[PDB]
């Protein structure tokens, strides 16, 4: 199990993590099987990945997918704050999936040779991004938590498949 192995492995438990963080919040979701509104398609203002990045069999690519994992975890470490506690109900689950993916953020840190250490852009920024997500209406709020699990499942995802197919 060479540190690459342990790093798809240990996304495979941050999804884990997310279905206790998105079964619930999809339940009263206000913007997933929901009622009173259903016409939302939940859009943050995190980074996440497209076309452009590479990461799929139609343009794989290396350090440009890795790269915007380093520079992708980052950010989503602040949305992770957004679920490493809203969640009081299942706060375990919560932070069964911050933890984890905060241990991909270190093991891809230096199982990135030759990459990694890309900073975090918008650090300071994101407070407010943190306290802006949490400040905005209770409509813009119920889709928080929703697209930051959407990004995970999917995001996290090629994510898998990136550093296995490298």
């Amino acid at each position: 199990l060479t540190s690459s192995e342990r790093i798809d492995k240990q996304i495979r438990y941050i999804l884990d993590g997310i279905s206790a963080l998105r079964k619930e919040t999809c339940n009263k979701s206000n913007m997933c099987e929901s009622s009173k509104e259903a016409l939302a398609e939940n859009n943050l203002n995190l980074p996440k990945m497209a076309e452009k990045d590479g990461c799929f069999q139609s343009g794989f690519n290396e350090e440009t997918c890795l790269v915007k994992i380093i520079t992708g975890l980052l950010e989503f470490e602040v949305y992770l704050e957004y679920l490493q506690n809203r969640f009081e109900s299942s706060e375990e689950q919560a932070r069964a999936v911050q933890m984890s993916t905060k241990v991909l953020i270190q093991f891809l840190q230096k199982k990135a040779k030759n990459l990694d250490a890309i900073t975090t852009p918008d650090p300071t920024t994101n407070a407010s991004l943190l306290t802006k997500l949490q400040a905005q209406n209770q409509w813009l709020q119920d889709m928080t938590t929703h697209l930051i699990l959407r990004s995970f499942k999917e995001f996290l995802q090629s994510s898998l498949r990136a550093l296995r197919q490298m």
